[PDB]
Parts: structure tokens; C-alpha cells; sequence
């Protein structure tokens, strides 16, 4: 019932086709700046279209190397290695590999999925080519930048019921790593995510090379030269779900939030965000994850986290997005850390908004004398300073349960009323807020 084909030339034709089993023969297959063209193996972007539905593509053992140059073979349009139109299509087992760090002329995004019902599982994906590549996000990630970019993320999920499953998605690229535009019901299970660090001082060590950094003095689209003291990622976040985009199913063109994501055992590494879903509307669950190294834990802005974990290195295991989050229970280990501590975020934990039910553990016993549970208050976090994002910080916590089974202390701010505070230790908790209980707890 399946056929097997034998070069990238023989795949394509399946892609324009419904209810095909088809198997890419093991082997390296290689895409260079030659094979873009009318009269070359692709003439258009994206490079593979899946438009069919009901179709298997198995990938066992295929290495696909994609040179970077390819992203600016296309004029100034965006490029996408891979886009799925169709519906209810499995593709399985690819290793795809970006071949050196060539940035695109506008944007791209290695995998797109719109349609439903659609699956992509046991991919091992590495991306690379973008600019710049060395400040995360301090000059812009968005309109009005700094320094003008060249963006290039991961996997983008649109769509309805699409499914990412057992996927490595490794990032050297400035982009979100996985992603949610438009997005109903996503699912994210059993992927390993991982983007790399640099500080700011590194950053700041720029001074008088004649950097693009350089040339703007470090001034930050925040509105403040960039400070010194944090831990950057390159990329932009682990999994991350936008409230806008634009998809496609059944030739119907929707513009709409992402809701309902669902993110289960899951593994992020050294991006700017483990897990930040407060931008979907609907069910927002999170089950078994492990976030380490990132610049912030989990910010889902309601729903539920448990049995997640992550380090508190280089930001908070927790935040809170706006003062409007309301019904955030989560279950967070703040795990043991996975290098030397430099958050700069003076915080483990920003707590604000109603009605939450957080409970936080760990085995820690070297606590740094920076971080704390906050509860309202002044975050010091990186993007905020200064009145920058204003929304994002300052803001009143009322009605919520903290349950502190860790040596983490906690300051409860003015802003914070009706806080049920329950604690392996009390004398470390200050408490300048309003109708707050704070009760001591054995172990």
C-alpha cells in the first residue's frame, strides 16, 4: 500500500494528492541554492505544500539538509521549509537540518501547520539563519525595532487539532522555537525544545567593536539601555501562543486566537519562555514538563499547570502575565538548577491577578539571597523595567492560595489582599498587604 520514492524530485507530486502512503527512501537528500528556480526542483515557497489529506509520508532514516541560502532564493517574501494544507495527514521521522546561518531576506518558519487533524511526530529538527542573531529580543522582535530583523522560527501551529508529538526541535535562530497562531485545540506532547544563552554583560562587552548594538549605544526597544546582569536567550520562546493569526482549513481563511492548548511532557531548554499560553483563550492545560535554563517557567494566565517543574537560573519558575489573570492553579518544582544561578529578575515567582491556586515545591536548600516569591510588587524582570510593559507588571493580587513547600521566601506587597499564605517557614515571609493569613506548615 505504500510507495517508496527515491529523491526529493519523485516526492513532490504526492504532496498535490489525496489518500497516498508514501515512504522517502533512507538517505541523505541535500537542498542548495541551485535547486530553487523556474526550471529547478522548487519554484516556489514553501518548499514542500502538503495539500493533500488523508496521507502518510514516512521519513525513517532520511536526512534532509537544507542549506540557509535557500531563505533568500525567494525575493523578500517569507519562506517555509515545510506547510501542511490538508487534513488528517501524518508525517513521521524526518531529520531536518538548516546548513549554515545564511539569514532570509524577510522572515521564515521551517514548519507551518494549518488544516486539521494533522500530525507531526518523531521529527528532529534544527534550525538555523537569522538576523540578528546575538541579542534575543532588546532591539525588536516586532514593528518599530532597534536593529531591523530577520526572523526564523521553528514550528508554527495553526489549525485545528494539530498534534506535534515526540519531536526534537533544536534552535540557533532568533524566532520562537514552537509556536500558536490561530490555533484551535494544539497539542504539544513529548517534544524536547532547546535554544541557547548569552548574557547581557556579553552583550554590553560590544562596546567600541563597531556592532550593530554598538552603533545604538545598547537602547533597547524597552526604552532603557540594556542592563546588566540577566541571561538572555537567542530565541524567543519554547512554546508560545499568540491571541491573533491567520489560518487555513478546508479552503476557509480564519483569523482568530489560538484556545484550548494542551502542552504534556514536554522538555524546554534555554529559551526565552518555557511555557506562555495567557494569549489563548479557552482550556489552557499543562501536564509534566520540565522547563530549565529559560528566562521565565510557565505563564499560562489561567488554567491549569501540574506536575511541571522548572529552574530558577535565569528568571522566575512563575509569572503571572497581567493583573487580569484569574483561576492560574498550578503545581510547579522549582528543580534543582541546571548551571550557575544569574537571574537577574530578583524573583523566583510573580504572583498577581484573583482567585489562583499556586503551590510551589522543592528540595532547595542553597537559596540565592536575590530571589523570593513575590506576591504584587516591583518586578525587576528585564523587559519591565522602568515602566516598560507596563501591564506586565505592578499590579494587585487578591483571593489566592500560595502554598510554599520550599525555602523560598516571600514578600507579600501592599498591592496584595486575601492571600492564604501556608509555609515550611513563616519568619522569612514579609507581609505588608491587606487581610493576608500566613500559617506555618511541618515539612
Amino acid at each position: 500500500q505504500t510507495t517508496t520514492v527515491y529523491s526529493l524530485e519523485d516526492l513532490l507530486p504526492y504532496l498535490k494528492q489525496d489518500n497516498v502512503d508514501v515512504k522517502l527512501a533512507p538517505g541523505t537528500y541535500n537542498v542548495n541554492g541551485f535547486d530553487v528556480g523556474e526550471d529547478r526542483l522548487f519554484s516556489t515557497t514553501p518548499l514542500f505544500l502538503f495539500e493533500g489529506s488523508n496521507s502518510t509520508y514516512d521519513f525513517t532514516d532520511v536526512k534532509l539538509n537544507i542549506n540557509t541560502v535557500v531563505l533568500t532564493k525567494f525575493g523578500n517574501n517569507e519562506v517555509n521549509e515545510i506547510q501542511i494544507l490538508g487534513n488528517n495527514n501524518v508525517l513521521k521521522n524526518l531529520k531536518l537540518e538548516d546548513i549554515g546561518t545564511t539569514a532570509p531576506s524577510n522572515r521564515a518558519q521551517s514548519i507551518v501547520i494549518d488544516g486539521r487533524d494533522n500530525r507531526i511526530e518523531g521529527f528532529h529538527l534544527t534550525i538555523r539563519g537569522s538576523y540578528p542573531y546575538g541579542y534575543g529580543d532588546a532591539f525588536g522582535k516586532g514593528g518599530g525595532s532597534v536593529i531591523n530583523h530577520r526572523k526564523h522560527s521553528g514550528v508554527l501551529i495553526r489549525g485545528l487539532r494539530n498534534h506535534l508529538k515526540d519531536c526534537t526541535i533544536i534552535s540557533r535562530s532568533y524566532g520562537h522555537i514552537v509556536f500558536m497562531q490561530a490555533a484551535s485545540y494544539p497539542t504539544v506532547e513529548g517534544c524536547y525544545i532547546e535554544g541557547e544563552m548569552r548574557s547581557t554583560d556579553d552583550m554590553l562587552a560590544e562596546e567600541g567593536t563597531g556592532s550593530p548594538a554598538d552603533k545604538v549605544d545598547f537602547m533597547t526597544v524597552w526604552g532603557y539601555k540594556l542592563p546588566a546582569g540577566y541571561m538572555m536567550s537567542l530565541q524567543e520562546g519554547g512554546i508560545r501562543a499568540y491571541n491573533a493569526g491567520t489560518t487555513y482549513i478546508d479552503g476557509v481563511e480564519i483569523q482568530r486566537a489560538t484556545d484550548n492548548p494542551t502542552v504534556l511532557n514536554c522538555t524546554i531548554k534555554n529559551a526565552r519562555t518555557g511555557v506562555t499560553l495567557a494569549h489563548a483563550n479557552g482550556t489552557k492545560y499543562v501536564e509534566g514538563c520540565t522547563v530549565l535554563g529559560c528566562e521565565n517557567g510557565y505563564s499560562i494566565g489561567s488554567g491549569t499547570v501540574v506536575n511541571c517543574g522548572a529552574d530558577a537560573i535565569y528568571g522566575p519558575v512563575f509569572k503571572n502575565t497581567y493583573g487580569s489573570d484569574k483561576g492560574y492553579n498550578a503545581d510547579i518544582t522549582i528543580l534543582p538548577p541546571s548551571d550557575a544561578y544569574y537571574n537577574g529578575h530578583d524573583a523566583v515567582a510573580y504572583i498577581g491577578g484573583s482567585n489562583h491556586n499556586l503551590t510551589f515545591r522543592s528540595e532547595i536548600t542553597e537559596i540565592p539571597s536575590n530571589l523570593k516569591i513575590m506576591v504584587s510588587g516591583d518586578l525587576q524582570g528585564l523587559r519591565v523595567l522602568h515602566g516598560s510593559n507596563p501591564s506586565q507588571n505592578n499590579f494587585a493580587g487578591t483571593n489566592i492560595v500560595l502554598r510554599n513547600l520550599t525555602n523560598f521566601p516571600v514578600d507579600l506587597h501592599s498591592d496584595s489582599s486575601n492571600i492564604t499564605v501556608t509555609s515550611c517557614d513563616t519568619d522569612n515571609i514579609t507581609d505588608n498587604g491587606t487581610n493576608n493569613s500566613i500559617e506555618a506548615i511541618d515539612c
